[PDB]
């Protein structure tokens, strides 16, 4: 089974362009509240840091940074920290999310994308 998302990933350049554009607004618009930027999302995310931090920061509070692996050694670190991340996502009433943990650390761009877009699509009006 595949959805508009993958319609737009796989076939739509122009799209999926502005879709990126945005996410890398919208990540900012919290990430920087912790003097953070993002500019590839193609890699920053793989580690599972900011994509935590991000998850405290729409739900209106600074994660403990010793409660994740800040700075992850090793894959197996990293696929605790996405693990982390969707289970916040759920906490906060979201469908698990499609993508394998793993897909993340691994720098699938279209998993990483739709976790992304589905946060954008829910918490776009956090401040």
């Amino acid at each position: 089974e595949r959805d508009a998302f993958d319609t737009l990933f796989d076939h739509a350049p122009d799209k999926l362009n502005v879709v990126k554009k945005t996410l890398i607004t919208f990540v900012n618009k919290h990430l920087n509240k912790l003097n953070l930027e993002v500019t590839e999302l193609e890699t920053q995310f793989a580690d599972g840091v900011y994509l935590v931090l991000l998850m405290g920061l729409l739900e209106g509070y600074f994660v403990p940074l010793h409660s994740f692996f800040l700075t992850p050694d090793s894959f197996e670190q990293k696929v605790l920290n996405v693990s982390f991340a969707f289970e916040l996502m759920q906490d906060g009433g979201l469908e698990k999310p499609k993508p394998r943990p793993e897909d993340i650390v691994n720098c699938d761009l279209k998993s990483t994308l739709r976790v992304l877009y589905n946060l954008f699509t829910k918490y776009r009006n956090v401040e």
